[PDB]
DNA sequence: GCTTTTTTTTTTCACAATCCCGGTGCCGAGGCCGCTCAATTGGTCGTAGACAGCTCTAGCACCGCTTAAACGCACGTACGGAATC
């Protein structure tokens, strides 16, 4: 038990940070529990809308 | 049909404005540096909700009368809408 380092937006396979989008949805008040896909599938939503207006 | 006009459309140009180009100069996009705080890891601990099994609500199908409501036509009158000053 020592064994670092990955972030779980390189999990997903994604440029938006899932980690912070996760964050963001704990610390909003959108509700009392967060499943851990929540962030990755909405933060991939983000990328894909932000990469479509691009 | 006449002639004799006034209008509309064509042709013609002048000219005004906008578009295109190469050149110059500034500053903010862009990328890097060096520090830090927030994402990550691995622990523990508890309950949310996934599940199975059961109750009984209420949603659906159907039937068969009774009208109120929709339908379809005739009829003319006011309306929408063109033209003109
Ligand atoms: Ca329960
Ligand atoms: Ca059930
Ligand atoms: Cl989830």
């Amino acid at each position: 038990a020592r064994a670092k380092a990955k972030t779980r937006s390189s999990r997903a396979g994604l440029q938006f940070p899932v980690g912070r989008v996760h964050r963001l949805l704990r610390k909003g008040n959108y509700s009392e529990r967060v499943g851990a896909g929540a962030p990755v599938y909405l933060a991939a939503v983000l990328e894909y809308l932000t990469a479509e207006i691009l």
